This record gives structure tokens, C-alpha cells and sequence, in this order.
């Protein structure tokens, strides 16, 4: 929101107060209040027909510093809020001196200036990371329309970026840019998303979470060139500005404050299928699909039921159509014998067509107007209704209907929908509509995934979800929505991609081959190593199949090579999957957020790393050019075990089963021996690889259990021409390959045999040292 | 502006028409007609109540490629139009086929695609650099305000960046940001700018002038993140596409079509001295003012009068303070006489207070609202009226003002302010308001321009201009504005001067120190060397007194350091000037201009080149540490002489007389015999360096004349371990240095001597041959 | 009300949508459901984005086919409501062909084309007495004042005259007038009544009930100079037709229905 007209001006109709001077500094138990007056006030003379400001710092975890600025306390301040971790008892330290007034949480601390020169700094061990000058917050008065606002104007510094602020497919760095934090199907074309968080990162090490549902304005270096400033319709506004050093503490701080993403079952990681949106399908069209995988060899994980699977305009009303889907259960139990997993469309919504309109409305389960009537429009489906989560009833009738479907076979969820929610409306438990509107793809989401949770169990749950809202990372697997069948979309799916790991979301996934449109082969082919290569994997598209035969026999061809690639690889993989439900580490990570102190990666969006060790660089061209940027270090191709000198940019071409997917050095990699399923005892039968172990350097490797706890942990160290191999745990007839060492000296413990890729050293007893040429 | 509602909706109260499918193509001379309809009309009941749009392709310069979409051409369409040089007689191709239309100029096309798949495409030589897709351009007609719109979306590819739009300190790279070309008076800290251009450029080659004075609404990539959006309220919408391939070829044919930037006399190339905005002055304190600068052997050459020149709230009416200044000749050519140049403020405003206010007003020189009453306000002064330079009599009157001034030995001046011009207006030659707003601008500097060539010539004249539009880059030097005391600060100015060089103009100024705030001695010493480092240098500020050494005695050897420096740069500083005036090429320019195919130079905005061969990277910390990006090669610092290696980022801590300044390998450097003046026979006693000569290169070093011409040409070509340097002009006891060279094998009519920074080589013969060791 | 603005146009500010093909037929006992769309929804992915209306036929008397044309059931809709004798157990004829769906009551039957070609028809042993054109129906969204109403327009053949809608004072026959049903005390010298009844018949031996106490807005033959167009305030239109053949049957029938 515009609220200043240059620097010399303000917007027509806006009258501004700002906490200039502080009155007096209080310690109320382990928070400090500061009574702040918009005037000069140490005449008492000035003490009185004045507005006074009230700002309250406490922490609601270490490392976080919480900041409400208060104009009047009398307003209503309605539910629902954000499902925040506040810790009451945490160790802070407060220090109200003559010239400061000084609040500390760890290593982060607000400090008030006291005197005529007003100043809000946070400061990270005594220096300045960000704050808020005088006059850059305060209360506006919109005299144009009637609403009051409260907005603040965090610093940034030179070649300070800032991130994040959910699923976005603008820009990757924030800066210039304009954000409303507001749920809406717009697809991933424009500035809208389905996925918003008021929360930013910057590559200065820390965060801030603007502490409010309803919509967050956000001018990112867009009103003020060099400062953050946000707004909200509200009598006071609250953030919390979160320490790193690295983008992964603050990550790990905040999702522990706002949600841990929890660890997706194992064989989630596999291929998913589709029968696509809006083209034919029924149970011949189904096994016409798997078959024709299971012919070509092309291993295949879960099946997703689209919409269809349901009476048209009768959507989500949970009935089969009889005449597509006459044995529903039959048609279920087959596939699962197959050693597939299942999994249906489902949304929040109901068209009135269906016969359980009529039961919902008269049970009261729909959203009404205030008048008491029932909210309803004609898009998606004709009169169109709500299911009122807010309701008990609505939810329990609601969540039995998708037990009904698990008792039936099915795995899991896709939770389509759920951003387009009315304000003119009045919710079952009176909630504030404007928080509501966000708030919902929460609620919505975290009553599915119970039902998953008090059926399959947590362990198998997992969910297909396009719209979420803070905390909504717990309840894993997001997708970019619909996108279209090109280049460009695919890159622009990727910014957000990267974007929402940036706000939390551990586990991100998108149409391979594009949802709208049909793609050339070229196009599908180079999306494919793409999907494959991220957290999760999904065939989908709106009116036309995404078999790879529908392409080309190429196309056969790269989904093959890469879905086993993936199987192989889910020793790796599932145990940087343990991190992201840990420590909030997303497996697709941005660049600057591995390498935090490299400048060559702040604007990096075209390439990410996969887990703490490979980086992946799709390719966005038909020739197959692509140009990528590598970090310090020697890195060597996954399988083509050439090797890149880092800190530079490179340029290569690849063919279409090819793309840049480079291990870092130092680097000890498990790699599975099972390339048909994601979900296989990964201890057993495993392949190491050491990439380039330096001289004084460890390479560390942990092989998880189903579970996501390390079974076994594998470590090599390199003192001088020794390097030495100790393994704790439980591993079953393993193998280490020394990456591109065609000849050792000496192997203790230990018989060698060469392989293309390197020297293969076989474990014999304790020890298994190896010395170098 | 907002069209769309996110990928499915548009926004409420909006009616789109787009064109979808040719009509008919016709042929008119050496332009092309595209008649396109709404809907399909292949049918002749279709043909008949329709909105039907009307293209027309032609080219006003030989690679430039006009669009015109318009609906309706009954609307009044009035002046002003931009200064665009426009040919008639260009050689063009037009082919119409039964499956495509397509228009050439150049290696550039227009190409339409007939039948059921409208598409609109530009081609370089077949292959698509942009276009526009169906229904991304066509007519708005806003429902909500009465107002109607022409828009279009040009497509940006993955990894495509955008630059320009003018003066803006908002992040370089566009990607992501909404701009409004509307001239403001609203700081450099903002989104806003004193100088808007509504044209921009891409890393693919190519840029686009949107051909309309009024203001211009762009969404680059902020409404469709893979679009560069543009409308404006009009009943048609022309554009150019302008080719390259390279960053530098495009900004040759866009001045080439809108203006060539001037080239600046030498001497204005000195540092500029002002007495900061607020002090009190008179003759004698002017005096003792130089004489402190001389004093401490700070050289100074052009000496600038603020603001009180003339009387308090009486600002231009052309009287000098009889007071302050008794007699104004007599001081201006006292100070003259001490080898200086004189400069004083203007502006084209006028305050009440002044007598000369009523004549203007009896004489009809002012701008009038409709009613015919003058228009005024209180802001910057009281009851300020604005010449009505549309008013050929009013021209004339403020003409001979300024000749007045030029005769009494003023030499150039400042043409502050000029960007809020009202709308609610009617001007003398009843041009459109909405277009004189920006055009303003244009007229203003014109006119000041044309005084001085008519009076001290066309090659002595310089301006320091705040405001501008298109064309106004041919009245060189414009300055950058008021910015604050500290690093961010000096950041968004460098970014502001990058993105005026990127909009067509050659020379750009700014203050050492800032305007507002006072800096501390850090701050105001980073700058010192960062404002040398420019085409153009300023001391001065607004409050504090303009005296180095009132901070401490290092400021004053920086300042003295890099004014030296500057004067010493001059023969190679005066070549690339000359660039500037004949291709358009900026002095300062963005590493994205300089190595348009480094992918590691998108995004570089922190440091840019100094001319075609160094590199300049400001620091902006306290501590003195700065890190920057070098290109392919092996670079040398100009002076401490110790090098570099390209293609990778470098972290550096420099001391206030230092910082990063490298020169290019393969580099023959001129530098002059004079570190006093930046005026002088360069020609003369010049001082050559040869950097880093690789094997089978050569290195050329054209030196110039004063007006701006080649007089002398030293090329230093390596075979092998031979050296081969050979001259071409007018040039006397100079000298050629081989940097990092201390022993060299043998030398052919030439003798040699060492030096600090490499062997010393004195010619005679110019059969000069050197052979390495 | 206008709804049109001549035969090319419609009135600023209104955005009209009607039913224009059968999407599914489906009976209900003794009643029949039709579901249409106001767009080609013969494919799949057009099966979505789109509002759709729900018709229901039925009768409650011999002779008396009741037309419910609904847009949304989630208004709340209150009483009162007309005194109306409806029977449960009338005994009607229910067929759905591939080409038409048909509802019969006595010898009155209302049929609607499937296809390309929407039409609802009004059939006396078969023949057609009157009905509605393809367009002639559906739903207004008034954008001047946000209001929302329902629309029908009954055909009217070469020589048919309109009479009825209680006690009024213009000319008998109602064609070429605009009637609103609102009582008022406007004595009897001009166009508005003391005892208004949105039911009128014409020469052709049948009639037709606006079940709608509210203010029913009647063009009767002022708009459409050959139809007869009724519409409310309302987020569902209900009338029924009344069979004769001759006008003191259909007489006999709607007192029968509404009071004796
Ligand atoms: C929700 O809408 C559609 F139903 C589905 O096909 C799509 O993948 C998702 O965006």
C-alpha cells in the first residue's frame, strides 16, 4: 500500500502518527513494554492531548524477538490466528539504561533509542542486522475510505535480498516488488498465488513474520528503494524478526515456531500417474494406462482419480459416477494388488446439483450470509456452496465421507482448491472473515490429513495440496497448481518452487509435461528429468494424457532412466527428507541458500540443490544449451563422473537423457540397489561413492530406516595419503567406490576390483583403510 | 495498470476487445496494413457489427520496426510528439502470403500469422526475439471511470532480464516491478524519478520505445511474470522495436533515432564546486571560498552559484540580490580571470514576490488554468506561477534572460526542477496536457540549450539538468538529484546513474556527499571517489559548508587524490566520451552492457565501467571491504599495478585513497602529462601502458583532439615474443610503459628505462619493436 | 419490467443467461427433472465454470402442469405463500425419449427438445397450445441496482387476446400492456387496482398462474409484441398452466385449485 508520494510527500487522505520520542520503558516479567508519543513530550506541559503508542517486546523462542506496536487496545480483535509454538518461560534478558532500552533473545536483540533521537534497532551480538528509523512506522488514518492502518519499514543494506513470502512465480529476489498476502486461484502465470506467508528472508541471515491472517501488504524496496515496508487494516501490528546466521537457522527456527513439515512416507517419493483433468477416463482407460507402463517397463508408483471420478456439477459430494465407475472398491483393490498406491481428487466445495446439497444446507454444514442465507456463485460448478469448517458438524460429516474412501482403498488426497474464500459471508463460529479467507486452506488441510492421520496412520499420510497458509507446511507435498506446457512456465514453476521452500515447505512438486496446453516432446522430455529430480514426481495435465508414449518413444526412453535414477538415489534422498521434517531444510533448495556467503548466488533461480550434496540445473532449450553456476570446490557429474572447477559459471549442451547434476566434493553418496520402487530396505546392498575426499577433510554418509532415523552411519576421513573407513550401525553386504580413482596402493581390510566409474573396495572386517597413489 | 485478474479472470468493471485473426493485409507504399477483427469473420454475416482493428507496420531507421494498433481514429490526437528522427525513404520487405504477413527492416521482421492462430512475431534473421500472443494486446474500456486504454505484452524468455525506463533508483533489473513513465519531484529514494524514459532494453538484444509522451503504465513481469506489459490511455498504441543484437548496438540505433547525446567540453569534465543550498554568502565569501581550495592544492574548475544568486522567494526572475552581489559582471569575471568557469541555478518557475511576477502575468508568459486565471500553489515557493514555454513570446523573453547572464561571463547552467507540471492547465498552443507533462522537460532544457549555442557555441555548451524526457539526452549531463548521507543511499544513486546510461544518455553527474543529511567522514570520503570516477563530479551538499577538511585532513587528500587522477585519466576519458556522442555509448556503463554474453554480469549493479576498458567497483562499507565480479581475462589494478583473474568474484579491503579500479588485459591505456586541469594537449608528453598483451592480440589507443576527433593512434601488436608498435597522427615526447614488464629481451628504435610499474620504452623510428624475454 | 432493448438488444447494466440445452433428465416419482445449461456442455471440459438451471415438472391437479424454473436454492425464500389445493397423488405420464423429455397431466402435457434445439412446448393431446422459445427464459442479474430476477416469456398466436389479472380497469384485453400485480388504492379510473391476481387465459382455452404473491411484473404483448412475459424478484420462477379447452373449464380447474 502506498502511503508516502516520494520522499517529500504523503498519499492524498492520509494522516501519519509515529512513535518519535520515548515516554518511559517497563519490565513486566520477562517482556518490555516502551510508552512512545508521536511529539516531543518532556514538557509535561505536552503530556496530555497526545496519542501514545504502545510497543511490547517478548520471545516466543530463542533466537526469535517479538514486536507488537499497539494504537487502541478496545478493538475486537476476532480469531482465528496463526498456530504459533509460544514458549512462556524462554531465558531473555532485558536492560533499561539512560541512553537505551534493550530486549535480548540468544544472540538477537531489539534496542530502543531513549531521548530526543527516536531509533528501533535489532542487533545480532551488538551489531545492527536490520530496524526501523523514526517515522517509519506508526498508525495511518485513510481518511479516503474509513480504515485505519499500522505499518513498519524494516532496513535492508547494501546488496541486502530478500525472499520468500510463499509459493510466488514472479521474480525469485523479492526487491522491487509489490505482495498482497492473499490466497487466489490465478494460476502461476502472474502475480497472484495460491500459496501465501507473510514471511520473508533476507541474505543477511534473518527473517521476519508479519504476525497477521488477513492480508499483509508488503512494497519490497518498491515504495522506499532500501527498506521492507508492510501494512495491515488492523489497531496494531505484530512481527517477529528471527535470527539465522544462515538461511538454515532461520528456517529451522521458524518452522519450529510455526510448523515442522512432516516426513512423507517413503513411497510418496515414487512416480504418480494421472488420468489427467478434463479428458476420458473410466476403469478400462486405467489399466489401458498401467499396463501400458508395466509394458514398457516404465515403473510406476501411485495412480491419482481426477475429478471426473464424480457425477459432473455434482463435484465433491464423494460419489462415484456410477456409470464410469460401477465397482468403485473392485476397481481399487485391483490396482493396490498391483503394488499401487491410490490416490483421489477432493476440494472444500459443493454444486448444488449434487443430492447432498439439499441435506448439507438443511443441516446447516454450508457457508451463509449474514441474512442467513447461503453463500453462492456459478464458478468452478453451478451454485456453488462452501463446506463451513468452522462448523463441528460440517467437519465431522465432511471427514466421515473421506473415511468412507480410505475404507475403500485410497492412500491419499489431492486437496484441490480452497484460495477463493468470501469475506461477505459469516462463519458457524463467528471468525473474522478477512482471516478467514487465508486461514482456510489451513483449516481444510489439517482436517484431511487427520482423517489420514486417524486411519492409514501418520506415517502414511501424505497429501496433493495447491493452497496453503502459515503452518500449513505440516501437512506436506504442495504442488505449483497450473501451469503451461513450455519453457518458460516451467521456469517460472521452478521460481516457485524454490520460493515456497523458502517459507518453510519441505516438500514441493508440479505438473511434469505442464497442466494447460499440450507440450512438444522436447518440452516434456526436459520437464521430465526436472519432475523426477525433485521431492515429488506427478504425470498430470488438463486435457490431454501425460503418458510419454503420447510423445514419443524417446520420451519413454527419459522417464525410464530417471525414475530409476530417483530409486536408486532414495538412500540420499529420504534422508535429506529427514532434514526438511527436522530442521525445516527443504529438499529443493535455492542456491543462496546453501551457499549463503557466495555472491554469485543471490540471484540464482534457473538451478537448485537437491539435498545438502547435488545440484541440478534443468535445461530450458531445445538445442539442450544450459549455463549454470557452481560454488567453490571440485564437482563431479552423478554418472558421468566428469569434473567442473567451482566458484565460476559454466555452459554445456545435453541430449536429452542428460542434464547438469553435479555432487559436491568431499562427498560420501549412498545410492540404492533397487531401481523399480522408491520404498526398499536401503541398508542392504547399498553403494557408497566418494566424490573428491580432500587431504584433512571427513566425507560423512547416513543411510536412514523407513522411518527417517539413520540405521547406519558411514564415515571416511583422509589424514594424508590414508584414508580411513569406519561404519556405526546396522548395513547389510555393502560396497565403496572411490569416484574416478582408477588405482589404489594399499587397502587393508579390504578386496578391490575396478569399475568404469572408479575402484570398487569391499569391506573385510574393521578397518577398511585405503591408501592413495 | 491491472487488466487481468490472475491467468483465468479479468478485473471487475473491465471490457477487453483483442485483434484474433486477419482480415485482410494491404500494401501501401513501403508500409504495412493489417486489418484484424475481434472474433472470426471469415463469414459475411460476422462481417458486420464488430470492433475491427487497424496495424500498421513501417520504419522510421534501418533495424527499427514500427508498430500503430489503433481503434478508433476519430479522437482529437494533440502534440507534443517526441523529437523522433524519422525517414521515409528506408529500405524495407514486405511479403504477404497466404499463411504469414511480414514486414523487414534490417535483420528485423514484424510477422502476423493468418488464419484460426493469430500470432504476432518479431524475428532477427527468422529467428524470435519477442512478440505478442493472442489476446495480449487489443483495447480496454474501463467501465468503472469512462476511460479507454490501448495495451500490449511482449514475451521475455527464460532467463531474459530488462533494464532502463529512465533515471530509477529501484532495483536495476526491472523483472518484477511496476513503472509509470510520469516525471516526479520525489527524492532518489523512491520508486519515482525526475527523468522518465518509456524505453527499455533486454539481454537478448533488443529494446522497445513506446511511442507516447502521456504517462505510460509498464508491468515488467509484475501482471505476467513472463510479459513486459505496457497501456496507456489513448485510442491507439504505437511502438518500436529496435534490434541489436548487442546492448551497445541497440543504444546506437535508439539515439540515432530519438537524439544523439552531445559531447561536453573538456573542461566541464573538472570538479564542480558549490557552496552547499543554505549557507550565507556574498562576493568576498565566494573568493575566500576558491582561495581555500586553491590553498590546500585542491584543484577546481568550474565554480557553481545556488539558489541566492537572486533574491529570497523571488526565485527566477532573473535579478541577481543587489545586497549580496553589487556589481555581478565584476565578480564573475574577477573569478574567471582565476582560471574558472562559472555556473548558476535556474529553474522555470517564478515566485509572486518577485516584481517581474505581475509583468509576466500582464503579458500573458505564464500558464493559465481554463478559466484563464493563472495557475499556482505554495510548494518549494509561494504563489508559484510556471513559464508557459509553449508561448513563443514567453520563450523569447526568458531566452534573452539567459543570454544576459552568458554575456555578463556566466559560462553554463543548472536547469533545476521542472517535473510537476500540472495537467489542469491550458497552454498558450493548446498542446494536450497529459503529454506536456513529461515533454516539459524536453522544451525547457531545449531552450537553455539553444541559448548557449547560439552565445558561446555549440561545442562550449553543458548543462547539469534534473529532469528529462525523450530526447532530452542531446543537452548532455543530467544529475542525478538529491540523495542522502550514507551507503545505501550511494547505492540507489549509482543504480539511478547505470539506468540513465541504459536510456540513452551519454553523461551522467551526481554530489560527493549527498544533498540531504550530514555524512560522516567515511561516508563522505567512499563517495569522493565514486563521484571522480564519473563522467561528471560535484562537491556539495545543502547544509553543511562545502570545506573537505572540515571533516579531517584524509577527506582532503582524497579529494585531491582523485581529482588528480581524474585530470590524468583525461585522454583516455575524452575518447570514450566522444563514443558517447557518435554511437550513444555511456561513460558509465553496466557490466550486462560492457559483456553482454557473461551470464554472471545480469545482475551486477554495485560496480560498472568506466569506458570500454576499466572497471571501477565503489566500496560502501566503513571498514573498507568490497567484493566484485571481474570478466574472462587477467586484470590489473590502474595504479597499484598488482592483478587479477577473470571470470570469478573477488573480496578486497581498501584504505580512502584505494579501491577497486581494473584495467582490462589486451589494453593499450593513454594518460596525460597534467594532473591539474582536464583541459589540456593531451597529445603532448602522453604517457601510453600497455596491460597484459596476450600472444596473437593487438591493443589499440586512440587519442583525442579537442573536438573529440582521433589526432593519434598507437597500436601495439604481439607475435610471438615481439611486440610490434607502430603510430599513426600528431603526437610529441611521449612515452609507453610495459606494465609488470621489468626485463625484456631486446628493442628496436627505442630506448628503454625502468620503472615501478614496468619497463619505460622511448620511441624514435617508430619502427619501435620490443621483444620479451 | 424491459429486458430486452428492441430485438437486438438488451437494457444497460443487465447481463441475462437461459437455459439453452438438456443436460440430463432424471423422474422423481411422480415429477420431472431437467437440468439445462446455458452453454454447449456436450464435452467434458466445458462441464465446469458454468451455472445451470434445474426445472421441475409437475401437477397438482388433473389438468395442471406446475413449471419450476430454479438459479440458486439457497435463498431463503419465506413465506406466506398462495392457498394453493395441491394433490400428491395426481396421476401424470413421464417420458424420456432420446429426443424430448415429456410431462403429461390429464391432456396437458409440457415437453422440452433435447439437442441442439432447446424448446419447451405446451401440448394439448399433443398439439401446441403455446410455450417458451429458446432465449425466452432465464435469469436477469441487474447491475444498476444489484437486483436479480427470473424470466418468462409464453408464446401468443395470430388472434390470441389475453384476458384476467384481476380487476382491472383498462381495456379487457390485456395485449399490448404492462401489468404489475400490486395492490393499491388508486381508485378505478387508471391503470393500477384494488384486487390484483397474477393469473390470466386467453382465447385459446387455457391459463396461467405467476405462483408468486410478491410483485409479478406482466409485458403482455408490450415488450415481445407476440408473448406474454412475466417476471419477479426472485432467485426461482413457478407458474403453471391450465388446460380448457374452453375458458370456463380452465375456470373450473383454477378454482378447483385456489378457492372455490
Ligand atoms: C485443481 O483443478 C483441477 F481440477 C485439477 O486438474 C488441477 O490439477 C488442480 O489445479
Amino acid at each position: 500500500m502506498k502511503i508516502s508520494d516520494g520522499n517529500w510527500l504523503i498519499q492524498p487522505g492520509l494522516n501519519l502518527i509515529h512513535p518519535l520520542q520515548v515516554f518511559e520503558v517497563e519490565q513486566q516479567d520477562n517482556e518490555m513494554v516502551v510508552y512512545a508519543a508521536p511529539r516531543d513530550v518532556r514538557e509535561r506541559t505536552w503530556q496530555l492531548d497526545t496519542p501514545l503508542f504502545t510497543l511490547r517486546f517478548f520471545s516466543p523462542q530463542e533466537g526469535i524477538v517479538g514486536v507488537r506496536i499497539e494504537h487502541f487496545q478496545g478493538a475486537l480483535n476476532n480469531g482465528p490466528h496463526y498456530p504459533l509454538n509460544i514458549l512462556q518461560d524462554v531465558k531473555v534478558t532485558i536492560e533499561n539504561t539512560e541512553r537505551y532500552a534493550e530486549f535480548k533473545s540468544g544472540n538477537l536483540s531489539a534496542r530502543v533509542s531513549k531521548g530526543e533521537f527516536w531509533s528501533l534497532d535489532f542487533l545480532r551480538n551488538g551489531e545492527r542486522i536490520t530496524g526501523s528509523q523514526v517515522k517509519n512506522n506508526g498508525y495511518v488514518q485513510d481518511t479516503n475510505n474509513q480504515r485505519n492502518y499500522m505499518f513498519e519499514r524494516l532496513d535492508l543494506g547494501v546488496g541486502e535480498t530478500v525472499y520468500g513470502l510463499g509459493e510466488r512465480f514472479t521474480a525469485l529476489v523479492r526487491n522491487g516488488q509489490t505482495v498482497e498476502t492473499w490466497n487466489r486461484d490465478g494460476g502461476t502465470s502472474t502475480e497472484q498465488a495460491y500459496k501465501n506467508i507473510p514471511f520473508y528472508m533476507t541474505n543477511r541471515g534473518y527473517g521476519v513474520l508479519v504476525n497477521h491472517p488477513q492480508c499483509v501488504s508488503f512494497e519490497v524496496g518498491s515504495e522506499k528503494v532500501s527498506k521492507v515496508q508492510f501494512s495491515v487494516e488492523s489497531e496494531y501490528l505484530e512481527y517477529f524478526v528471527i535470527d539465522g546466521p544462515t538461511p538454515k537457522a532461520v528456517l529451522d527456527r521458524y518452522t519450529r515456531f510455526t510448523g515442522r513439515p512432516a516426513l512423507p512416507p517413503a513411497w510418496s517419493f515414487g512416480l504418480w500417474l494421472t488420468t489427467s483433468f478434463t479428458t476420458n477416463y473410466d476403469e478400462a482407460t486405467v489399466n489401458s494406462f498401467i499396463d501400458g507402463m508395466a509394458e514398457r517397463n516404465l515403473p510406476l508408483h501411485v495412480f491419482h482419480f481426477d475429478c471426473f471420478w464424480m457425477k459432473a456439477f455434482q463435484w465433491c459430494d464423494f460419489e462415484w459416477d456410477p456409470l464410469t465407475f460401477p465397482d468403485p472398491e473392485g476397481m481399487i483393490r485391483r490396482l493396490k494388488a498391483k503394488g499401487l498406491k491410490i490416490c483421489v481428487w477432493i476440494n472444500p466445495y459443493i454444486g448444488q446439483k449434487s443430492p447432498v446439497f439439499k441435506e448439507l444446507q438443511e443441516k446447516g454444514y454450508l457457508l451463509k450470509r449474514p441474512d442467513g442465507s447461503l453463500w453462492q456463485w456459478d464458478k468452478w460448478q453451478p451454485g456453488l456452496a462452501i463446506y463451513d469448517f468452522t462448523n463441528p458438524d460440517a467437519c465431522k460429516w465432511y471427514a466421515d465421507k473421506l473415511k468412507g474412501l480410505v475404507a475403500m482403498g485410497v492412500d491419499c488426497f489431492k486437496t484441490d482448491f480452497g484460495e477463493r474464500i468470501p469475506t461477505d459471508v459469516q462463519w458457524f463460529d463467528g471468525s473474522d472473515p478477512q482471516k478467514m479467507h487465508n486461514h482456510y486452506a489451513y483449516i481444510y488441510n489439517e482436517l484431511v490429513w487427520n482423517v489420514l492421520k486417524d486411519t492409514v496412520g501418520e506415517e502414511e499420510a501424505v497429501l496433493f495440496a495447491r493452497s496453503a497458509s502459515v503452518g500449513a507446511q505440516k501437512f506436506p507435498v504442495h504442488w505449483g497448481g497450473d501451469c503451461y506446457a513450455n519453457y518458460e512456465s516451467m521456469a517460472e514453476s521452478l521460481r516457485g518452487g524454490l520460493s515456497i521452500g523458502l517459507s518453510g515447505f519441505g516438500f514441493w512438486s508440479h505438473d511434469i509435461g505442464g497442466f494447460e496446453n499440450t507440450a512438444p516432446a522436447h518440452v516434456y522430455k526436459r520437464w521430465c528429468a526436472f519432475g523426477l529430480l525433485s521431492s515429488h514426481s506427478r504425470l498430470h495435465g488438463s486435457k490431454s494424457y501425460r503418458v510419454p508414449w503420447a510423445y514419443d518413444d524417446e520420451s519413454c526412453d527419459v522417464v525410464r532412466f530417471f525414475t530409476q535414477l530417483k530409486c536408486r538415489m532414495m538412500p540420499y534422498l529420504y534422508r535429506e527428507a529427514a532434514r526438511a521434517n527436522a530442521r525445516g531444510t527443504p529438499m529443493m533448495r535455492a542456491m543462496m541458500m546453501e551457499f549463503p556467503d557466495d555472491p554469485a548466488c543471490d540471484y540464482l533461480d534457473r538451478q537448485y540443490m537437491l539435498g545438502d550434496n547435488v545440484m541440478v540445473a534443468p535445461v530450458f532449450t531445445e538445442a539442450g544449451d544450459v549455463q549454470f553456476y557452481l560454488p567453490e570446490g571440485r564437482w563431479t557429474h552423478l554418472w558421468h563422473n566428469d569434473e567442473l572447477d567451482g566458484s565460476r559459471w559454466h555452459k554445456q549442451q545435453h541430449g536429452f537423457l542428460s542434464l547438469p547434476v553435479y555432487v559436491r566434493d568431499n562427498t560420501l553418496l549412498a545410492l540404492g540397489n533397487n531401481d523399480q520402487r522408491p520404498d526398499y530396505v536401503w541398508h542392504e546392498g547399498t553403494a557408497f561413492h566418494l566424490f573428491n575426499l580432500q587431504d584433512g577433510h571427513e566425507a560423512v554418509c547416513e543411510v536412514p530406516a523407513a522411518d527417517g532415523s539413520v540405521i547406519f552411519t558411514l564415515k571416511a576421513a583422509r589424514t594424508g595419503n590414508t584414508i580411513t573407513v569406519t561404519g556405526a550401525g546396522e548395513a547389510k553386504n555393502w560396497t565403496l567406490c572411490l569416484r574416478n580413482v582408477v588405482k589404489v596402493n594399499g587397502l587393508q581390510d579390504g578386496s578391490q576390483a575396478e569399475s568404469e566409474q572408479g575402484l570398487v573396495v569391499k569391506p573385510q572386517g574393521n578397518a577398511l583403510t585405503i591408501t592413495l597413489h
